[PDB]
């Protein structure tokens, strides 16, 4: 029974997932197309998106809780780094931290709805790896990214290494890295899994690292991921309700 609810839920955000992100959302591009003033068009487009971040966790019944809000840039680009530990994690910083471009597996330009948001975001789909040059093209002209340098899920919720060159995109652009650790997110829906459970997210916000004050971009990932580690550990630890 603890099994049927948590099916129902997945059900349940499933279905409002779907017609909120493709009816409601084509509804959103729709209006923003017809309107005159295109500053405040991307300003209502990337508005829903972040409403769309926050009541995704509503649908599932999950608090979220950040601190750190202080410490995002503001009339300013920046690279999210995070820890990556669910689907989830995506609408979370969405909603809570940025409505920047990300990496998508080529598969997702398929599936509606999903890719007319990643476009509208200045997403960037997966020679072998040309989306570096974009990425970095992007980030000159003031696009605001978010990174997952481990590269993959983690399985069981411990933070991975830092892939080798996955801060490249910092040092070769100079853009300010905000580092961001996820704490809950895995209990929510881990890897491999395709059903919900609710529980409470919590989401630290760090002080912005300038890839300047570094003698290479293997420095910097080192500081960065000791940085967002540390945040895992104290959320991970913290009693709270
Ligand atoms: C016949 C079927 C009719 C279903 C109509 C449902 C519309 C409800 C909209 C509403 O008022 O809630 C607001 C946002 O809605 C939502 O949370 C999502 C509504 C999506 C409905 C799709 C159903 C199919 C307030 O939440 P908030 O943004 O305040 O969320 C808490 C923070
Ligand atoms: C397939 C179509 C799905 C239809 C879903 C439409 C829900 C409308 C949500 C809404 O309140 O938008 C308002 C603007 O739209 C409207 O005033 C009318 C939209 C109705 C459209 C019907 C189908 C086309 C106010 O926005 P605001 O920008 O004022 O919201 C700020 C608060
Ligand atoms: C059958 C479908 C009927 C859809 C009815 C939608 C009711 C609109 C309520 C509403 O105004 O919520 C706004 C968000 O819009 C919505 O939640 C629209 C969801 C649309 C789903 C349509 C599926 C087909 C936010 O306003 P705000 O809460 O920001 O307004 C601030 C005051
Ligand atoms: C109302 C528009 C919602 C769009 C959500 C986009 C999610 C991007 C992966």
């Amino acid at each position: 029974m603890r099994k049927i609810r948590n099916l129902l839920l997945t059900l349940y955000f499933y279905f409002i997932a779907t017609v909120y992100i493709v009816f409601y959302g084509g509804f959103v591009l729709f209006r923003s197309f017809l309107m005159r003033d295109r500053e405040k068009a991307r300003k209502y487009v990337l508005k829903e998106i972040e409403k769309f971040g926050k009541r995704a966790f509503t649908w599932l019944f999950s608090d979220v809780v950040v601190e750190g809000s202080e410490n995002i840039p503001k009339d300013r680009n920046f690279i999210v780094v995070a820890n990556h530990q669910s689907l989830m994690d995506i609408p979370l910083i969405l909603g809570f931290v940025a409505t920047g471009a990300f990496i998508a597996k080529e598969e997702l330009r398929k599936i509606p709805g999903v890719n007319w948001y990643i476009r509208y975001l200045n997403g960037v789909f997966l020679r072998a790896v040309r989306a570096l040059r974009e990425a970095i093209e992007k980030l000159k002209n003031g696009v605001t990214f978010i990174v997952f340098p481990e590269g993959t899920r983690s399985p069981d919720g411990k933070v991975l290494s830092f892939k080798k060159d996955s801060l490249m995109i910092a040092v070769k652009t100079g853009v300010p890295v905000l580092p961001v650790s996820i704490w809950g997110t895995y209990h929510l829906i881990p890897k491999g899994r395709w059903t919900f459970t609710p529980g409470k997210v919590f989401l630290k916000i760090h002080e912005p690292v300038d890839p300047k004050g570094f003698s290479s971009e293997e420095e910097l990932r080192k500081y960065v991921e000791e940085v967002v580690k540390r945040g895992v550990e104290e959320l991970k630890a913290r009693w709270s309700k």
